[PDB]
């Protein structure tokens, strides 16, 4: 019943007779999922298999065209397969057309100069099996088979490619941006669309980015990863005979396989290929506020003052498109003048500001508008292929004189008001200068130095590329590269073709080299194409490292940006989904992510929002954002009870920051994960393979959120190790056990894994005041493991600090009743530049209050006063009275 490989996934025309017309068998079923049409025999035949020291290659040919000609596109013949043993832990196999040169995804990866696999170290082996044509990847370690495409269905036609594989288990994690219902994916007959579209998160709905990458767990605790470097419109299909099926619409099958043995190891190797996450500015680790519909310039300032009055910490203040004049890029609303004043005032207190940008530029404007005009001069806009005019979409920008009724039909609004806009082609060496310029002159206004906005980071959005008309504008598109492209993957609005909510597929773009591409192949690449330049733009203009949040992603996208999970709604299910989203994104190679706290779409409710601020207080990207007409949902818009709660939890986060920052350093340097599923640190425990309603920050910080309304308690899992409550210092004392811990409406549960030391620092009102206060230690000893730890210090904003010069790297270790410090490299904390070392806490020291050594060394040796409770292992040791800094301490 499984093993049935759906022969008719087509949008239209599945029928007994139409089914027979391919080499296929029609047989109804009463079981949900099973394909009425299925494969009984193959249509390609592998021929000249050959192996060598460094790879393998066979040839694939039709047999015969009688049936291959019967489905989607004109099949390609013959094909060719090249497997390559890059490293011992990594593979690639590609199936392509050796004759014609097919579209291949233009995103740089790093690969050993030549194949560096060694017969003794190589951890996997491959076999090109012959009947029917198959590919079998195996972990040499223990025979588990990683990939096995010796199933039927393999097709390969210009605009339709199918390949399948048995999964080595019933546990698979993560696919290209959408709203999964659990971390581990179902397998019980589910298809998923993958294609950049402006879709609020939804079940089986294709969303902002595309990520054809998964991690599979094996029989034993072993793990592997698989990437399909294809950017065409595709959908994947999970069958209960553990096995999935790709159906792309026309690249080549370029697969890369990774078999680090562990989840982290896998990710380290995936990111090693596509690139590791961007290092973020220390200030971005703080809390963030925004909304769609900040009315007046001053309604923001009103908010920023209300927030410092409540003493709720936060470093980043935004403004949505409201600050633009009629949603035009690079313009300042009348209603928002002396907004430039607000920026400068806030940053002066130590805050920072992030501004949104859309990609589409309006060209129906009457006044002068350099952005658009110089756009046309430098020729940076996306046109049709036969020289044809700009491909005109519509988005946010309003027409010039039109008077706007905020309440009109959303459709009516799009014809009467919204201007025609052009989409820049961000591949082009030209579009880079143009874009980078506009950004320059936003920062330093050539004409009105008083109207300069001094932003610190950019939020590129609406870049799928999203558009509020299907394709182009007035007459439409004209093409079959667009609608019904032989196979229309299982996307949202399938009936609308690929055109739906974006550019015409025939739209011409130009790659950096200079060759011509149509939007059809690079659509999923669009937002990605825009990411690096924007990143660079911010860097050049601000002279600092800065940060970029983008909506549309693609593998490697996270190399220059972070990501927020998009248009959630203020509903309870959406909290848990954010935990997933984050987790999945760590896999996808993007460390800096989160959801819109309290919920974008719709009005926030009180209790849900107390719970969400507590959860979100631990997103790496912690931002409270919100759609237009809704009521405001920020912390100082509820009541005294709320405010006070918000304060406490935010404080906690501003304490973890030195830890959260080093994680970010380690993910950037090592490939490791930041938001990390328990199962990454405790694989041998199968209970964790399924838990997705709680998560880790790094290895030692266990977050256990309350995700249900009335609930004021929670049941959370606690793997086999010591879990110290972060607040009290006491070990919970569960071990591979489920405990029900009390969870009052003011409290969120956090625990520190025994065997780790966490560097902390006193909570300020923003990271500027914070970095000045006292540095702490939390040594979470475990009878289960003594203690290990890391700290990395930086000016927190300079470009490539680690990579060239000024940083501080210290590993910490506690063997016997004593913690010792080893500075690996120091170059920013010097005698003159001191790091105040405040307190030193130690949890789990013993019920016997007897020390053999109570005094700390700096070179000299003091025996400062301490507090100790025998009941609770805590051993506190204040030191706010010494000249102790991280650079002279031992
Ligand atoms: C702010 C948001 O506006 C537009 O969102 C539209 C969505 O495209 C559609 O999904 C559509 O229906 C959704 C409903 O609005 C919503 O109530 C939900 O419950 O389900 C519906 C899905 O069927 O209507 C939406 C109109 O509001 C736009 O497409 C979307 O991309 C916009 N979000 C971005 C815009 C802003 C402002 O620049 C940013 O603040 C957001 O973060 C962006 O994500």
């Amino acid at each position: 019943d499984e093993e049935k490989i759906d022969c008719y996934p087509d949008e239209n025309g599945a029928s007994a007779e139409n089914c027979t017309a391919r080499g296929c068998i029609w047989e109804a079923s009463n079981s949900s999922g099973v394909p009425f049409c299925y494969f009984v025999n193959d249509l390609y035949s592998v021929s000249d298999v050959q192996y060598n020291s460094h790879g393998a290659t066979a040839d694939i040919s039709l047999k015969s065209s009688v049936y291959a000609n019967a489905f989607p596109s004109t099949p390609v013949n013959p094909l060719r397969l090249d497997v390559t043993y890059h490293k011992n832990e990594m593979l690639q196999f590609k199936i392509y057309d050796p004759n014609k040169n097919r579209y291949e995804v233009p995103v740089p990866l790093n690969i050993p100069s030549m194949p560096s696999s060694t017969p003794e170290g190589q951890l996997y082996d491959v076999l090109i099996k012959k009947n029917p044509f198959g590919i079998e990847i195996r972990r040499k370690s223990t025979g588990t088979i990683i990939w096995d495409s010796q199933l039927l269905g393999f097709t390969f036609s210009d605009m339709f490619i199918r390949i399948s594989t048995r999964l080595p288990s019933k546990y698979l994690y993560g696919f290209g941006e959408t709203e999964h219902r659990s971390y581990r994916r179902d397998l019980e007959w589910h298809t998923w669309g993958m294609f950049s579209r402006d879709q609020p998160p939804g079940y089986k709905k294709n969303s902002y980015g595309v990520h054809p990458y998964y991690m599979g767990l094996e029989e034993d605790g072993s793990a592997h990863g698989v990437l399909l470097l294809n950017s065409n419109a595709m959908d994947v299909t999970f069958q209960p005979l553990p096995a999935l099926t790709y159906r792309t619409t026309g690249g080549v099958l370029d697969f890369y396989v990774f078999l680090g043995p562990t989840p982290e190891l896998v990710t380290q190797q995936y990111t090693e290929l596509i690139g590791r996450p961007v290092m973020v500015p220390y200030w971005s680790l703080g809390f963030q506020l925004c909304r769609y519909g900040y009315q007046n310039d001053s309604e923001i300032a009103s908010l920023y003052d209300e927030m410092v009055a409540a003493q709720i910490p936060y470093d980043v203040q935004y403004s949505d498109i409201d600050y633009m004049e009629r949603q035009l890029d690079f313009t300042l609303s009348p209603k928002f003048a002396g907004f430039p004043a607000l920026i400068n005032r806030m940053k002066a207190d130590g805050m920072r500001v992030i501004l949104i940008l859309d990609p589409a530029i309006s060209g129906n404007e009457t006044q002068p508008y350099p952005a658009f005009t110089r756009g046309v001069e430098d020729d940076v806009f996306i046109k049709y292929p036969n020289d044809g005019d700009i491909v005109w979409g519509k988005v946010w920008p309003d027409f010039p004189d039109v008077v706007v009724n905020g309440s009109l039909d959303w459709d009516s609004q799009v014809e009467l008001y919204r201007a025609y806009v052009a989409f820049p082609d961000f591949f082009r060496n030209s579009t880079a200068k143009w874009w980078k310029r506009e950004i320059e002159e936003l920062y330093n206004n050539p004409q009105n130095p008083e109207r300069s906005l001094k932003f610190d980071g950019m939020w590129i959005d609406m870049n799928e590329p999203s558009s509020f008309v299907n394709g182009a504008v007035s007459p439409g598109c004209r093409d079959a590269s667009l609608n019904h492209p032989p196979y229309m993957p299982h996307l949202e609005s399938r009936d609308r073709g690929l055109s739906s909510k974006t550019l015409c597929m025939e739209s011409q773009q130009i790659l950096p080299d200079g060759s011509l591409v149509q939007h059809y192949n690079v659509h999923n690449l669009y937002g990605w194409s825009q990411t690096r330049p924007t990143y660079e733009a911010v860097q050049e203009v601000t002279g600092q490292r800065g940060v970029v949040i983008t909506r549309s992603t693609f593998p490697s996208s996270g190399r220059w940006a972070g990501h927020w999970l998009g248009d959630n709604t203020a509903a309870w299910d959406q909290l848990k989904k954010s935990i997933i989203g984050m987790m999945e994104f760590s896999l996808f190679g993007i460390s800096y992510t989160g959801a819109d706290i309290c919920g974008f779409f719709q009005d926030a409710e009180y209790e849900m929002c107390v719970r969400w601020m507590q959860l979100g207080a631990f997103y790496p990207f912690s931002r409270n954002h919100n759609t237009i007409g809704t009521r405001r949902q920020d912390p100082v818009s509820w009541d005294v009870a709320f405010v006070n709660i918000s304060r406490t939890v935010l404080q906690t986060r501003y304490t973890l920051l030195p830890y959260l920052y080093t994680l970010m350093h380690k993910a950037h340097t090592e490939g490791v994960t930041v938001v990390r599923p328990l199962l990454h640190e405790f694989v041998s425990d199968q209970v964790t393979w399924d838990i997705d309603s709680q998560f880790l920050l790094g290895p030692a910080f266990l977050v256990s959120p309350v995700l249900e309304r009335n609930a004021r308690n929670v049941t959370a899992y606690f793997p086999r190790a010591r879990w110290y409550d972060y607040y009290t210092g006491v070990d919970i004392n569960a071990r591979g056990e489920w405990k029900t811990l009390p969870a009052p409406l003011d409290h969120i549960n956090l625990h520190v894994r025994g065997g780790y030391i966490l560097p902390w620092q006193e909570p300020a009102l923003n990271t500027h005041l914070s970095r000045q206060k006292f540095m702490g230690f939390k040594i979470a000893l475990d009878d289960e493991g003594t203690a290990g730890g890391w700290l990395f210090w930086d000016d927190g904003q300079s470009i490539d600090t680690y990579g060239k010069g000024l940083y501080y790297l210290a590993s910490f270790s506690a063997s016997q009743n004593t913690m010792q410090s080893h500075i690996i490299f120091n170059n920013y904390i010097t005698g003159t530049n001191p790091l105040k070392l405040g307190y030193i806490e130690i949890w789990g020291v013993g019920s016997v209050p007897v020390t053999s050594v109570s005094i700390s060394v700096s070179g000299m040796v003091i025996t400062p006063s301490f507090n100790n409770d025998p009941t609770t292992q805590v051993l506190s040791i204040d030191v706010t009275d010494r000249n102790i800094s991280l650079h002279n301490f031992t």
